[PDB]
Parts: C-alpha cells; sequence; structure tokens
C-alpha cells in the first residue's frame, strides 16, 4: 500500500500475482466539498485480460475493469482505455470538525504476462456549481461526470440548462439526490431521479421542496451509441475508434433561477384581460349605436372531450411520478409548472379560443333571437353555432394536448374538427360523395406514409381543395347569384402550390390529418376572399363593421402565421431532438412563440368567422 | 491467497491492514454449465465499517459491501447481513476443450478493530432449467438469483410461468440474454430485457427468434419495499428485521412450451364460423318461409374510432420496443401474439359484435326497405340503425382497448356508448333535462371518487334508472296504450338493490361510467321484460320468432353474465396485482373467460335487439 499523493501519475504492471495497492490520505473541512476523482488508463492489448480496478473507501466499493466494454444492440462491441470516476463526496458536517479520509486503489489482473496501467487521483477544484455561472466540462461513455448544486435560501426553483454545440454523442442528464450511491452508469441513471436525454440541449426544472437538504447532484452520462437519439453511432472526436475511442461530449451547464410568482399573476391577468377587452368593446359597439342541431353538437363535444381529458391527466401523472421527461414533448425552456401541470403557460395560452368562440356564440345568438323576433312578430345559424363550438373545442382539446404532447396525444383535436366539418357538410348538403372523399383521404394516409408517398400527398392536397370548394358552394347563400373567373385560375395556382409543397413525405412540411386540415382552412378563407372580391365586383357597399373585420382578419392572420412557423418542438423525432429546438420566453417572461400563436389564431379565426357572418348586411335591404 | 475449495465455509476477521484473499480453482466441461455462487455473511455490528467483498475473475470484477444497505423512499434504511451472488457462467464451447477457471475473493474492511465475516463458495447443481419441470428456489433482496434456459430445437415459443404462494415481497422477473454483464440488482433489472413485476404470479412469453444462441437467463430480483406492488413494506419472514432482515421470497418457475399454430387456425375458424352460422340460419329462416341520421352516426363513429386506433397502436409499439410489461394489463396466462399484437385471442374474441351487429343492420335494413315498398306502393328504424352501429362500435373500440388495457385506455368505448345514447334520446324526445341529468352524473363522478362517496354512487345509480325509464317511455311506440303496477314496485326493488350494491370500498367493486352504463342496460332490458309481461297481460299472441328470441335472450344473458363475473385482470391496481388473477385458457386452448364473455354478450345483446325489434308483429293486423 504505497502512501501515494494526489495529482501524481503512477504507471504500473500487474499480473496474476502482483495486486498493486495505493493509499491516498486526505482531509475535508466542514464547508467545502472535496470530491476525489480517479483516472485509470490501460493500453487495450488487454482485452481478454483487462485491468481490474477496485476503489475501497470506508463505506463504498467501486469496481470496474479497464478496458471498459460496451455492447451495442446490433451485436457490436466498444472498448474504452481511459476510465474516470468521481467518488461520492462525504463532507464534514458544518462547524463540527474536519474529517480525515483514506482511499485505497487496488489494481489487479489475471494475465500470464504483464498488464500495463496508469493511475491518477485528483481532487475536483470546481465540484460545486454556482447559482448563475456557466460551467464548461467534458464527459465520455467511460468518464461520466457529476457535480453538486446547493440551493440558495431565497430561491425555490431552478432550471438546469445544459447546452452542447454538437448533436452527438447522445447523452443523459439526470438529477440525483446527495446519498451515496450515485447512479452514473448507463444502466443506472434512469433509476432514481429525473432525467432527460440530450443531443444539443436540455433543461430540467427543479423545485426546492423536492430535495431534502436543498441540494442535488446533476449527472452527465454519455451513451455508447446514439439510438435513443437518432443516428445510431457518431464518432468524429476520435477517427480511429478501436485504437482510442473517446466519444468526448463538451458540455456547458448553467443553473438559472426561475421566474417569481409575480410573473405568473401578471401574465395570467394580461391574457384574461386582453381577451375580455373584446367583450368590453363589442358591448359598447352594440349599445352605443343601439335548436336540435346545437344540442346534438354539444352532446358530441362533451363525450369526445371527456376521455381525452382523462387520457392526458393520466399522462401527466405518469410523467410526474416517473422521472422520465422523454414522455411529454414540451418547450422545456418556456414551461412553467403551477400544480401538477408542468407547463402552465401553453395551457393558459389556449384561453383565446375558449373565451372568444364563446363571445362569438353570444354574438350569433343575439343576431338569431333578434331575427326570431323580427320574424314571428311581423342564414344558416346552425352553421355558425357549429363554428363557435368548434372554436371552443379547439381551445379545450388543444389545452388537453398541451398537458402532455406525444405521438399518441395529437390526432384528437384534429379528428374532432374533421367530425364537425363532416356533420356541417351533411346538414348543409341535405338542404341543397366528396364529403366521404375527404374521409377516405383523411383515413387512408392517417398512418400510411418516397415517390409513392409523394403521389399520396399530391392526391391528398388536391382532394382537400375539392372538398373545401364543394363545401363552400353549398354554404354561400348567394353562391350562384353573386357570380351571375380569372381568380378561379389564380386560386388553382394557390392550391397547386399547396400540393406541390407537400410531396414525398414532406417537401419541407409531417402530420397528415393536420396538414390536410390546414389546406382545408386555407382554401376556405381563400374562397371567402374570392367572395368578397366578387361582392365588390358588384356595386354592393360593404358596411363599416365587416370592413374592420376583414382588415383585422388579414392583419391578424399574417401576424399569427409568422408565429405558426416557429416549431419549438416536434414529436416527429426522438425527445432529445425535439428538446434542441425550444427557445426562451418572448412575452412577459412567460409565453414562448407557440403561445403567441394560440393567442393570434384564436383572435384571427374569430375575426374571420365574424367576417363570414356579418358580411352580407347590404342585402338586408335588397330582399 | 488461500488455495480454497468449494462448499466449505471460511470464517475470518479483517481490519484496516488485513485484506484476506481466497483463490478458488475449478474446471468446466463443454456441455455442462457450472455457475459458481458466492455467499458472504457479516454480523451487522459493522454498519459504519462494512465488509467489502471483491470477486475477481478473468474478465469481471464484482464488488459489494456486506451489510447491504437499501434506501427506502420515505427516508428509510434497510441492511442485509447475508449477501449471495451468482457469477456469470462462461461455458466451454462444445466439443473443443474444457476450461480451467480461477476466481479470487478479496475480503477487506477499514476498521480500527476487527470485522467478522463468513464466506462460502459453491457450484450450482441445478443452474439450467428443464423444458417442462417445476423448479423451486428462494431469493432475497440481497441474494438475487438467476438461471439459464436453453431452447429445444422443435420449440419456438415458451411461457415462463413463475408462481409464489405469498403476495409479498414484491419481486421482478426479467429475461436477459447470455452475456456476462448480468443485471440482477434493483437498479439494473429494468434496463436490458423484458421484465415483469410480481407478487404472486408472472408469465413472460418468449419467442425463439428473439434470442441469439437460443437460450436466455431468467432473473429473480426481490425488491426492498413493496410500493410498485402495494403494501409499502411486508416482512413476516423475519420478525426482527434490523436483527436479521430476510425478505425471503419462495418461487417456483416452470418454462412451458406454447401452443402450435394449429390452435391458432382452428380457434380462428371456430369463431368466424360459429358467427357466420347466424347468417346461414337467418337466410334459411327468411327464405324457406318466404337517412340523414344514419350517416351522421357513421361520421361520428369513424372520427371517434380513428384517434383511439392510433393511440392503442402507439401503446402496443411502446410495449414492444421497451421491455416493460407493466404497461398493458393482459391476461398473461392466455395471451397469444400473432404479429405485434401480443394478445390476439382477446381481439379476435370481439368478432362477435362486428359480425353480429352488422347482421342486425342487414335485418333492420331489409325490414325497412320492405316497409318503404309497402308504403310508397300502396317504427323508429333510425333507433335500430343506431343500435346496430353501437354494437359494431362496441366491438371495434373493445378490440382497440384489448390491444393494450390501461388506466388511460378504457373510458373510450363507454364514452361512445354514452354519446350514442344521448343522440338517440335527443332524436327520440324531439318527436314526443333527464338526458343531461345522466350527463352531469356521468361527468361529475367521472373522476371524483368513503361515506361522502357512497351518497355519490347511491345518487348516481338512482339517476341512471330514471334516465333509462325516461328513455324507454319515449321509445315504446305503444307506451301508454299498453298500460291502458305491482311490477313497477318490483323493478324499484331491482334498482334499489342495484344502488345499494354500489357504495362499498369504492363501490362494492371500479369504474364509474362503466358501472352506470351497466345499470343503464340492466334497466333497459328489465323494462323490455316488463313490456313483454304487459303484452301478455293482454290477449296479444307473441309470434314464434320473438318467442325464440326472448327465450334465447334470457338463456344467453345468463350464460354471458356468468363469464362477466370472472375478472381475470384489473387496471384498478398495480400491474403485479392484476397479474395474479389471470388464469389459463378454457376453450380450445385459446380463449380465456373474458373471451367467452365477448362472444356471449355479442350474442345475447343481438338477441335482445332482435326481441325489441320484432316484438310487436301482432299489431300488423290491429292497425
Ligand atoms: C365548416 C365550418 C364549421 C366546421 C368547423 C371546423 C373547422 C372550424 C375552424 C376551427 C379549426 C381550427 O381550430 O384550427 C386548428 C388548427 C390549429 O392547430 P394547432 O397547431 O394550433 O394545434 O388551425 C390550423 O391548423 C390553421 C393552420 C393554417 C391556417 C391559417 C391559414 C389561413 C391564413 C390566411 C389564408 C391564406
Ligand atoms: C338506446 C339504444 C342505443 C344506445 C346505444 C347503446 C345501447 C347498447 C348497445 C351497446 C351496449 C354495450 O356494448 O355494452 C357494453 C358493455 C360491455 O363492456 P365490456 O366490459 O365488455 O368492455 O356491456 C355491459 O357492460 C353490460 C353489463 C351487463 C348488462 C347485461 C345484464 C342484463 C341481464 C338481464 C337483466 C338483469
Ligand atoms: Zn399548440
Ligand atoms: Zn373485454
Amino acid at each position: 500500500a504505497r502512501g501515494a499523493d494526489f495529482d501524481h501519475v503512477y504507471s504500473g504492471v500487474v499480473n496474476l500475482s502482483t495486486e498493486n495497492i495505493y493509499s491516498f490520505n486526505y482531509t475535508s473541512q466542514p464547508d467545502q466539498v472535496t470530491a476525489v476523482r480517479v483516472y485509470v488508463n490501460s493500453s487495450s492489448e488487454n482485452l481478454n485480460y483487462p485491468v481490474l480496478v477496485v476503489v475501497r473507501q470506508q463505506k463504498e466499493v467501486l469496481s470496474w475493469q479497464v478496458p471498459l466494454l460496451f455492447q451495442g444492440l446490433y451485436q457490436r462491441s466498444y472498448n474504452y482505455q481511459e476510465v474516470s470516476r468521481t467518488l461520492c463526496p462525504s463532507e464534514a458536517t458544518n462547524e463540527t470538525g474536519p474529517l480525515q479520509q483514506l482511499i485505497f486503489v487496488d489494481v489487479a489482473s489475471m494475465a500470464p504476462l504483464g498488464a500495463q496501467y496508469k493511475l491518477l487521483v485528483t481532487k475536483l477544484k470546481h465540484f460545486q456549481l454556482r447559482t448563475n455561472v456557466a460551467f464548461h466540462f467534458t464527459a465520455s461513455p467511460s468518464q461520466p461526470q457529476y457535480f453538486l448544486y446547493k440551493f440558495p435560501k431565497d430561491v425555490d426553483s431552478v432550471i438546469i440548462k445544459v447546452v452542447s454545440e454538437m448533436a452527438y454523442p447522445c447523452s443523459v442528464v439526470s438529477v440525483q439526490n446527495i446519498m451515496c450511491p450515485v447512479y452514473d452508469l448507463d444502466h443506472n441513471v434512469e433509476f432514481n431521479g429525473v432525467y432527460q436525454s440530450m443531443t444539443k440541449k436540455a433543461a430540467i426544472t427543479l423545485q426546492k421542496k423536492d430535495f431534502p437538504g436543498e441540494q442535488f447532484f446533476v449527472v452527465f452520462v454519455i451513451k455508447p451509441e446514439d439510438y435513443a437519439c437518432g443516428g445510431s453511432f457518431f464518432i468524429q472526436e476520435k477517427e480511429n475508434q478501436t485504437w482510442n475511442l473517446q466519444r468526448k461530449k463538451n458540455l456547458e451547464v448553467t443553473i438559472v433561477p426561475s421566474i417569481k410568482e409575480s410573473v405568473y399573476v401578471k401574465s395570467s391577468l394580461f391574457s384574461v384581460f386582453i381577451f375580455l377587452s373584446f367583450y368590453l368593446g363589442c358591448l359598447l359597439v352594440g349599445f352605443v349605436h343601439y335548436k336540435i342541431y346545437f344540442w346534438n353538437i354539444i352532446t358530441i363535444a362533451v363525450f369526445y372531450a371527456l376521455p381525452v381529458i382523462q387520457l392526458v391527466i393520466t399522462y401527466q401523472t405518469v410523467v410526474n411520478v416517473t422521472g422520465n421527461q422523454d414522455i411529454c414533448y414540451y418547450n422545456f425552456l418556456c414551461a412553467h409548472p403551477l400544480g401538477v401541470l408542468s407547463a402552465f403557460n401553453n395551457i393558459l395560452s389556449n384561453l383565446g379560443h375558449v373565451l372568444l368562440g364563446f363571445l362569438f356564440l353570444l354574438i350569433v345568438l343575439r343576431r338569431d333571437i333578434l331575427h326570431r323576433r323580427a320574424l314571428e312578430a311581423k342564414k344558416h345559424f346552425g352553421l355558425f353555432y357549429a363554428m363557435g363550438i368548434a372554436l371552443m373545442m379547439e381551445g379545450v382539446l388543444s389545452a388537453c394536448y398541451h398537458v402532455c404532447p406525444n405521438y399518441s396525444n395529437f390526432q384528437f383535436d384534429t379528428s374532432f374538427m374533421y367530425m364537425i366539418a363532416g356533420l356541417c357538410m351533411l346538414k348543409l348538403y341535405q338542404t341543397r360523395a366528396s364529403f366521404a372523399v375527404v374521409i377516405m383521404v383523411t383515413v387512408l394516409g392517417v398512418v400510411f406514409g418516397v415517390w409513392f408517398w409523394v403521389i399520396f400527398s399530391a392526391i391528398h392536397v388536391l382532394a382537400s381543395l375539392a372538398l373545401s370548394t364543394q363545401i363552400y358552394y353549398m354554404g354561400r347563400f348567394k353562391i350562384d347569384l353573386g357570380i351571375f373567373m380569372d381568380r378561379m385560375v389564380l386560386l388553382v395556382v394557390g392550391n397547386l402550390v399547396n400540393w406541390s409543397f407537400a410531396l414525398f413525405g414532406l417537401i419541407y412540411r409531417r402530420d397528415f390529418a393536420s396538414y390536410m386540415l390546414g389546406i382545408f382552412i386555407c382554401n376556405l378563407l381563400l374562397y371567402l376572399a374570392f367572395y368578397i372580391i366578387m361582392k365588390l365586383r358588384s356595386s354592393e357597399k360593404v358596411l363599416p363593421v365587416p370592413l374592420f373585420c376583414i382588415v383585422a382578419t388579414a392583419v391578424m392572420w399574417a401576424a399569427a402565421l409568422y408565429f405558426f412557423f416557429q416549431n419549438l418542438s416536434s414529436w416527429e423525432g426522438t425527445p432529445a431532438e425535439s428538446r434542441e429546438k425550444n427557445r426562451e420566453c418572448i412575452l412577459l417572461d412567460f409565453f414562448d412563440d407557440h403561445d403567441i400563436w394560440h393567442f393570434l389564431s384564436a383572435t384571427a379565426l374569430f375575426f374571420s368567422f365574424l367576417v363570414l357572418l356579418t358580411l352580407d348586411d347590404d342585402l338586408d335591404v335588397v330582399r
């Protein structure tokens, strides 16, 4: 047992009867944290006779073999010559007395000849992380690495933001508590904490009350292959891998505090008040100037929404109790928990639809009962009731989706929109197969899909425009009277550019039902535009209220499409690849780009409903 | 390094400078499998200075400390004095040469005084399991234990049936492949295989083509606490646990072969032909003796069914790629995979509804077009179309549920049944709030819930009967003419016994919406019975066809309720508790008790629809 000292390299040879033993003695003072770390190298001509390293402490035995062997799932084998590990630090309890620690390193091998090794044992100068500072380091599949963070006294929540400038190697960031065994191995990290897979970015939101002693270990473990991440192997770090394989991942970790509760309250107030301003405005506009179908739709909506609410409640609970944060595809850099929600901002963000489709229901209902008055006293208002309920249910089902976004959790709100569309077109056509033509398309490529997939999209986007035009030709009360054609070719160019942008899987742009519904809405609004143009072709004066509504529709739809094209996350890929697109909060420290889309689409879709409703007021005199 | 021999106990004392070393030399012949195992005991006055045991082999280092420490999640601590482990066996390759193996056991401790220990090292006489024999053994949290199974050459699938006669300790049964990292620790078993939690029963279905070399390791790992199983701790094995804690789980494992493909084909044929016999019979019966609502319902059904199909497809894929078999609550003892299905029998079992509700649609449609003939040439057939579509969609959504049964995966088919019920009652009442009264109940206690929960059920079951009677009074074309009351009190006793049989642990046994729908159907059929009795109270002759149909309805509903009361699994509990109720296949080596319920309810529910349809033929002359 050599009285060995730190920071000094020891070379050695071990055979079947050598058993080299080093003894490292050190001390640790109350406040500081020591965190000894052990590096051992071998030379890899040991592969059938590895170098067996055993680190003995007062209460722990850490064994490993050097070369480090890894089994890749396609019957592949990797070995690492450099193996490094940090021993569980035990600090002297505050203001009580320093602790004298003694560590033993036994190096053995069962080889008919020698086995070469090199041993270094250091103390980590920067074990502990600071509350707002970036910290740079490297890790490897064989050299995992963890650090300690101590919560301050006036901080009750933090975000661990880990960033790497290169996608591979695929890594794991877990958050263990301070308890001796640290699980820092490929088969250990996913056991006893919260963890996130990571290619380029990761962000874990920790509360203070979830950690006894108000401190934790953040652990970085580099996987041997990139399959949970996508490319299934990647080594540029070391070109010759059997020679010296070092999947060296460079990391920077910053532990940022979180937003105070004042941000919560003032963003909540901002949203609710900026949408009740529509109420307080329409009230003044309307007062200063002085069915069976409906209940069918509500019965359908309630019993479509209930199982989805239960589903996402279960998903959220599972993600809470398990440390697996690869189930929900959040924007982990703007995701604020309130209770169990874990992303409350992009749920509150759907306040738009729920409030504004209901104000639209009030508007249509007032118009309708005033018409009933003027009729029994001496329009397809069911369609507008359907429109309002579809807005409110997009809001509801979108909040349910944004409880936990998955590859199984979407497809519910878009299916409800398809259902409401089909029901409206049945009730429209009865008063006046293309309906099923969309149903056969929205069900065939639901889960179907290069070139053979292209004709699938090119046929899909075309059949959607036809179903939208065949839908609108029935929904325009003056469809034939208005047109009684240069734009008809121009709209075909809009749809032909729409289809040609879909193509082989994507040309550039994913989710089949959602894409075809986007095409549906685009063609519907473009038909509305063509109808406005044909109204202006005649000398029919557009009243000031639909004037403001069409101006606002165009403006709001531009400002909403901008934020529709952000894509801060995607369930299309692995969780670690989704997680590398999300960025910070742009508005009020609380809302990301997708939340400004849930506001501006619920505002732009309400102004378009209003345009379509209150358009033909100039006919109230031309009966 | 003592030349030490097997099966002999060595006592010893180690201190800061002793480092006892034993050397065990043995040999291994080509065919046989050795599987050395190491037992080490300490005396537990070592708790701050454990006994550190290191087992060195030619290619592996197995370290542990003795006392074995365990952290229970509620800040609890357990220690185990006896620690036993089986070393990864490496067999001499067949017919090539025996292998001489050498094992080292280093026993150390850093104690100012002695540390007592005892060491035994044996060879496992029965490491390998046989293809049809039961094998009894014991395991403990500190003495995990695994065995090797080699597939025979004409067996391509097996079921590992593990049984224990006592619920706790909660255990894990995993199936690793033969590679010397064997993951047999609490933080290892769930990493690299298929695994099942287990209290009393577990059954894992392995294919031969999923194991290179056609053999595997089955690993039994006893958890330190029973939380993934329910009771959060349980030790009767050792009353004084800090003294000598031994959560000793007694296990018996049997590796049974599987059913051949002939069973698949003949059970599939049995089902399809026993249901096409209804076609081949009604054809002879009918030939030897010589709407907007509909498409609304189909549009609702398709777009309610699509997202659920996608959801359960995703669940099944997740369970396939992950080894976690605690996601789906199957009957693991009758669960036959075909492709990715993993339980094909209880999906094929839902062939009843899909075939028989569609034959009912054909019957109602023939009746309807013959009525159209006899009318334009010179009943609420929409309700019967709804009935047939509800049967077919119960079949479809039930198969989707039985792809992967969860606590998030039910609630979809029952919500569709509620939706169809509500739509039918709207369309019925319009031609002639209690509808919403059930909607408020079927939504309040959806996720609400002792005594305060009792009045919840007692009010729920009552409000369901009222909604069913208020539904039937509208659906009986001769509701008032027939009754123009002793059974009305007797039916109240049926409902009063129905509601006083809820209100119990939660509700005298699980799911609120499903229970209230069962009450709904019970009251509907009982109203049908009361109506038959009132028809017979008058001198109105019941034709022979409704005669056979009512006899068959009663018989089939008795024979179906018997199997409704089996409960082979339950998502109401943890997976390991579900798994302890499932039993073997009763019919044709392929169908369990729940599959004979999917046959006999789809047969009994069709005969009741037929009774209700063809009942009032004796009025075709009394118009
Ligand atoms: C038939 C009438 C009654 C039937 C009602 C059925 C449809 C009613 C409209 C409500 C549809 C709706 O809510 O849109 C939902 C999606 C939003 O999906 P997500 O990404 O926000 O989850 O919205 C979109 O995906 C829109 C994407 C692009 C739309 C904007 C393009 C229009 C811009 C100007 C035209 C060029
Ligand atoms: C208004 C007409 C249109 C309404 C549409 C719905 C009407 C019924 C059609 C479909 C009914 C149905 O599918 O029952 C589903 C459930 C089965 O659920 P599961 O356990 O099998 O997954 O079945 C049950 O849970 C039934 C439970 C037992 C009830 C039968 C007992 C009757 C015995 C005789 C009287 C005591
Ligand atoms: Zn969204
Ligand atoms: Zn079933």
